[PDB]
């Protein structure tokens, strides 16, 4: 059998494989060509990866058939996710921060808190009093900072919105399995999928050549159940596959700007007839050396993995930690505080505690 073999690349290499053939071994094989250990490679086909148990007729693979390869190298509960460009270089957890946007200076005072992304994302929506002197800024600008180790206020990361701590314990759309935290789509359903899977998805793509381009916006893709309205508008959220698929997913514009044109490299490394450059010849037709012979997601996971809700019970209400009269929650904001006039404690509603710079900076709001 021939099954062709997309790695890193937009052109699939064949590689021959019997009918009993492990996934293992075609691993094996592709770690050769490559140089990589197995133990990091993914075989995925049809949007499912293939576990290395599995045999080539278990599969229901064919000749020339399209599998992609991708190499993967009480506690503080987090609301909010960044991608944190240095030194992390990787997706992290964030810290909310707030500032007088007319002084730049944090020490902008909110009457109540964020509730939601858009209090936090969209410029001058929120207000307050600045405690700086002389200052009479009320525009409330809101930064977010990478968790995973001390940062100056000015060392500033890009808030990943999509990215929710998984709190209802919803499974992923693609794998079924609950993880933490996961990227929710802004289709219809609000559909629900694993960091994982979401790397899987955007690098499959890549090498398909199955990107979507808001002409306006760019290059994009859409909730992975192919919802319609679903493409990610927040182009940044990219920055999760890491440096290699990131600095390929922005390189996406040149090869679609040269497919258009009419041109073609084959190359591992990078008028009707030479990478010239590289320095490889090759054939257009089969895109082998010189020489030209010889997509759905299951409805059941669809169903189970959205964000959606719950229903209200017991979450809804909880008691004042010091006087114990209850006090419902109205949006997504943790910060409460007691109309009891004996007591007016400010609490988080989360932790249960006092209310302070930690709660809000960790989840000042919560979705
Ligand atoms: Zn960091
Ligand atoms: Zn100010
Ligand atoms: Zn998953
Ligand atoms: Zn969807
Ligand atoms: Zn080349
Ligand atoms: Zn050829
Ligand atoms: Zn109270
Ligand atoms: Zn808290």
């Amino acid at each position: 059998m021939i099954v062709f073999v997309r790695f890193n690349s937009s052109y699939g290499f064949p590689v021959e494989v019997d009918s009993d053939t492990s996934i293992f071994q075609l691993k094996e094989v592709v770690a050769k060509r490559q140089g990589v250990p197995a133990d990091q490679l993914r075989v995925i086909f049809a949007g499912k990866e293939l576990q290395n148990h599995l045999t080539v007729q278990n599969c229901d693979l064919e000749q020339q058939s399209i599998v992609h390869i991708v190499q993967r190298p009480k506690p503080t509960y987090h609301s909010f996710f960044v991608y944190c460009k240095g030194p992390c270089h990787k997706v992290q957890p964030g810290k909310l921060r707030v500032q007088c946007g007319t002084c730049r200076q944090a020490t902008l005072t909110l009457a109540q808190g964020p509730s939601c992304w858009d209090d936090v994302l969209i410029p001058n929506r929120m207000s307050g009093e600045c405690q700086s002197p002389d200052c009479p800024g009320t525009r409330a600008e809101f930064f977010f900072k990478c968790g995973a180790h001390p940062t100056s206020d000015k060392d500033t990361s890009v808030a990943l919105n999509l990215i929710t701590n998984n709190s209802r314990s919803i499974p992923c759309i693609a794998c079924t399995d609950v993880r933490n935290p996961v990227l929710v789509f802004q289709c219809n359903h609000r559909h629900v999928i694993c960091l994982d899977c979401f790397h899987l998805y955007c690098v499959t793509r890549l090498n398909d050549r199955q990107f979507v381009h808001d002409a306006q916006l760019g290059y994009s893709l859409p909730c992975v159940a192919g919802c319609p309205n679903s493409l990610i508008k927040e182009l940044h959220h990219f920055r999760i596959l890491g440096e290699e698929q990131y600095n390929r997913y922005q390189q996406y514009g040149a090869e679609e700007c040269v497919l258009q044109m009419g041109g073609v490299c084959p190359r591992p490394g990078c008028q009707g007839q030479t990478c010239e450059g590289c320095g490889f010849v090759f054939c257009r037709d089969c895109k082998e050396a010189y020489h030209c012979d010889s997509y759905r997601v299951d409805q059941r996971a669809a169903e189970q993995a959205r964000w959606e809700e719950a229903s209200k019970e017991t979450k809804t209400t909880k008691p004042c930690p010091r006087c114990n009269v209850p006090i419902e929650k109205n949006g997504g904001c943790m910060h409460m505080k007691c109309p009891q006039p004996q007591c007016k404690l400010e609490w988080c509603w989360n932790c249960g505690c006092e209310w302070n710079r930690a709660c809000m900076g960790d989840h000042w709001f919560d979705v």
